[PDB]
């Protein structure tokens, strides 16, 4: 097949839904308060660490991330609606973006408390999988963190994201050394991928009280 | 790294060594030589993993060369050798990343004037040095296609550290490219630049040129 190769199409801002969520290109006057309110929590020191971004302070000092992240085309943000409350809950980004290669990132990750550990976040990396392979066609999908964040890299793991490798001091963010850890899905791992996390996400996998019955790996497990 | 600080660019600069002397690329200046060490008897192996086909004409080389002479990422240089004189081969500071101080050296094509004799360690080395004791940068980087054992092997050889692969990164020329990638640190840097200087000295080369000990002798030390 590769004989015949040719760039595939750049990401557009489209709208993306879900179950759970909805995906939103990012709007500075629709989406610049609430997603001030989500990345100001009473933790959000805490959930930024990892972040190249620092929480902002007021409402006024996020404008100005605001404003470029909005009109950045790569990397190419969108909020994340929690549908649930009809709140942005945060916002993620395709990004590193090579359409001569058909590889792309999915970074830039801030998921707040309204969708952290639950189906939201989980459909929100979802929708993103899905638009990269079975609408834009490309071969490669990566996630990159901090080697010494535990949760990103578990996050990556259970999606299903392949180790690569680690990149030593590829990186200096906020004053402090960064090995960065290199994970990948490739066209011909999203197949099962899809398949699993459609059967995880399914309404039949949660209980009343909106408990999962199975988990993501065990789906995946499964095949 | 509290009072880290983005790194300065790299610059067009000539690089003086004792077997290499490495010149911004120049089309006018290079051109014909490089055309030349390009065009040999076994180029196609030479540029079999490059993203370059070799050049079948000199007329054909021109928009490659043109390109590459104005590039600022990737910065080419000419390899001189110095005892023949001659143009023999080229090479890249690349994928530059000032506000972290990582860069990388690529795009090399090394001919047979220099390949395999000291003048290609050194080409590596004075590059190398420009990138820590002056530029001040903290990772220094080597990828190649997976299946480019000769550049692998070399990476090796100079003191790279394998990292890992990247699966499916490129389609080059038809065809699946996993990247292999590899890096010195900053702190590595010292120990490796005494067994550079240990390996080119004369005294490491017997009246038939033949080396003493090897690099990864003197790495060992």
């Amino acid at each position: 097949d590769l004989q015949n190769w040719t760039p595939r199409p750049k990401p557009e801002r489209k709208i993306f839904e879900g179950r759970y969520v909805r995906l939103e290109p990012l709007n500075a006057q629709k989406h610049g308060d609430e997603l001030f309110a989500a990345s100001s929590v009473e933790d959000a020191e805490q959930r930024f660490t990892w972040l190249f971004e620092t929480p902002p302070a007021t409402r006024a000092e996020f404008e100005p991330w605001l404003d470029k992240a909005s009109k950045s085309d790569d990397p190419l943000f969108f909020a994340v609606i929690d549908k649930a409350s009809g709140k942005v809950a945060g916002r993620q980004a395709l990004m590193r973006i090579d359409p001569a290669n058909g590889v792309i990132e999915i970074g830039s990750i801030y998921w707040g408390p309204l969708i952290s550990r639950r189906p939201a976040a989980t459909e929100a990396q979802f929708l993103f999988m899905q638009y990269v392979f079975d609408v834009l066609g490309y071969r490669r999908y990566e996630w990159e963190c901090h080697n010494e964040n535990g949760p990103s890299r578990r996050a990556a793991e259970r999606f299903g994201f392949r180790f690569e490798g680690i990149f030593r001091q590829h990186m200096v963010v906020k004053g402090r050394n960064r090995d960065t850890a290199w994970f990948s899905v490739l066209d011909s791992e999203w197949p099962a991928l899809k398949q699993a996390y459609q059967a995880w996400l399914a309404p039949e996998n949660f209980d009343s009280a909106g408990q999962q019955k199975k988990t993501l790996q065990e789906f995946r497990d499964l095949g």
